[PDB]
This record gives structure tokens, sequence and C-alpha cells, in this order.
């Protein structure tokens, strides 16, 4: 027997927060081997630790568990099994994070210097881009046909020399073109 | 007559939105578009839940927010043409509850010598397997009688002894799918 090593599932997407696990098979001799994983950064990772879990099954598998996982988990990791006369073989698997559209930090409420330039804050992220848009009691702002609302690179909305009639509920409102996927945060701006 | 919904097919997540465009390959050309649930009913606009929002001559969006699984199903956007001919077509709408926990309480007391029943209500469109641990060994190593895990998951422990306190982990995995999922459980005696 040639010896070999294969990981299942063979790649894989974990979404910020979930868990997802991937077991390292060998096919070699009958005997006891080492089997040993490594974190994309190339170095090796300890067994039976609580958020990046490597146990060891039987003397042909150990699995890898990426618990409550966090973009930077994202990576190429590598099982490599040595036998008992040193001879070795690996494999890899690619490891994607895939954060849905959230909103890091859209507070509210959100007050106002009544007269000045107001910036309402909505923080997204999302591994896909998203097309934002800002509405007031579900109107796209831009419809108000008012030089004074201009939404900025960053997503914010800001209302140039803000006054009382400007208030109310805005929704910061992303999107995910062609895919269907939609999130929104209201916020009330208070003047 | 031409009629598409993007995104085609869509799953949406309990309790998350998508959104599903219908286009005609609108020109000048007068026409209806609507929107028809799975159940056959028809969709007006609304700014509600199952939201239908007219935006040009050639095109109308359905949006689901917060689904729940009675909003799975076939929905249809048909055109009708100025005399009052129609074309169609229709997208498929999957709710997707991953693996999850409704109900996972702890601690969880019982009184000693008693038949403990430890409960764990898991959630998943995919059936899982679940395995029980004490310690962060499966219960199944213990080689007990006592131990016995019921048809709905929950973990029983017969004549519960002082000595089977302890935080249990209610696992459950998708092998098909690499998920997995867990809640531990303080458990007191």
């Amino acid at each position: 027997r040639v010896l070999q090593v294969d990981i299942v599932p063979s790649q894989g997407e974990i979404s910020v927060g979930e868990s997802k696990f991937f077991l390292c098979q060998v096919a070699g001799d009958a005997k006891d081997k080492d089997i040993s994983w490594f974190s994309p950064n190339g170095e090796k990772l300890s067994p039976n630790q609580q958020r990046i879990s490597v146990v060891w099954n039987d003397d042909d598998s150990s699995t890898l568990t990426i618990y409550n996982a966090n973009i930077d988990d994202a990576g190429i990791y590598k099982c490599v099994v040595t036998a008992e006369d040193g001879t070795q073989s690996e494999a890899t698997v690619n490891v994607k994070i895939f954060q849905k559209l959230m909103f890091k930090n859209a507070p509210t409420p959100q007050e106002f210097k009544e007269g000045e330039d107001a910036v309402i804050v909505c923080d997204v992220v999302s591994s896909l881009p998203p097309t934002i848009i800002w509405k007031h009691k579900g109107r796209d702002v831009i419809l108000k046909k008012d030089v004074r609302f201009i939404v900025l690179s960053n997503n914010y909305l800001q209302i140039r020399g803000i006054k009382k009639t400007d208030e109310g509920t805005y929704r910061c409102e992303g999107r995910i073109l062609a895919r269907g996927e939609i999130n929104f945060k209201d916020i009330q701006v208070i003047v």
C-alpha cells in the first residue's frame, strides 16, 4: 500500500460564527503512525484545544474542527502523516470564511447638531460587495432631490445643515445584487 | 413575451431575508406584473413582511423578510400584456434551518437516585447525528446501561449518582456536510 492521505470534505467554506470539521484519512500500513495538522501559517496545531480542535480518532485518522469561525481562520490547512519508518505523505484543505451581510456598527439613536453637518454611521461587513441604499420613511433619500443628502463612499449618510424636519427613521439597506441577499438597520436620527 | 426571476432559485435561512426581481424583456408595451405565493394567492404591493414593490414598467420585486418555514414553496411572477394574455416565471424558495439548538437549559438539576432526563432540543433542515459527552468524553465509553440516548436526543441517566454530575455536551453533526454545533449543559445532582 503506497502511503496516501486525504481530507474529507476536500474543501470547505464556513460562515462566520458557525463550525465545521475536516477528517484527515490515511491509507498506509496497519500500524501506528503520527498524524499532525498545521495551520495556514505553517505551524503545527496542538491537539485537544477547544476552538481550533485537533482530535485523534484512530491510527488512520485525525479530525480538525474549526468552531465559531472568524475570517482569520481562512487558509490552506495541512495534514501530514508520518509512518513508523519515517515515510511521510500529506494533504491540504482550503478553508474559506464567509461573512454574510451584517451591520458591525449602526448606532441608534444617532443624535445631531441642528444646523450642523450630520453624518449617520452605518458600518457594514460582507464578503461580497454590497449595494447600499438609504431610505427615509421607506423612500430612497435620493428622491428627496435635496443636495444636502449625500451617501458617502463608506456607506455613511451625510445631511449637510440638518434640520428638525429631517429627523425620523433612516434605514441603511444593503443588498447583494443578482444573489438576492438583503439586510437592513433602522436608525433613529434625532435633531 | 419573456419572464425572468433573479436569483433564479433561492434558499433563505430561517429568520433572514431574500429578494427576488422579476424582469420582463420590457419594451414600448403595456403589461401588468403580478406576484403569487406558493398557495396561489395574489400578492399585492405592500411594505410588510412579504413585500412586493413596483420598480418600473418592466419589473417588480418580491422580498421575503424574517423568513419562516411556511414561506417555502414555488412563487410565481405573471406578466399579463395589453389584451389579457399572460406569461410566467417561477422561483422555488427553500427555507433553511441550520444546525441549532431550540432549547438547551443549563444548569439542569436532578435528585440523586432519580432517573434524570437531560433536555436538548436540536433543530436542523438536514437530520444530524447526536453524540452526548461527559467531561468531553463520549458517554458510550462508560459502557453503563444507565445511560440511554432517547429517541428525541434527550440523555436519560437512570438512578443518577453524585458522580454523574458535571458538564455534558449535546453535540450534533451532519457528516455529509462536515457541519457541527453543540451546547454545554451543567448537570447538578
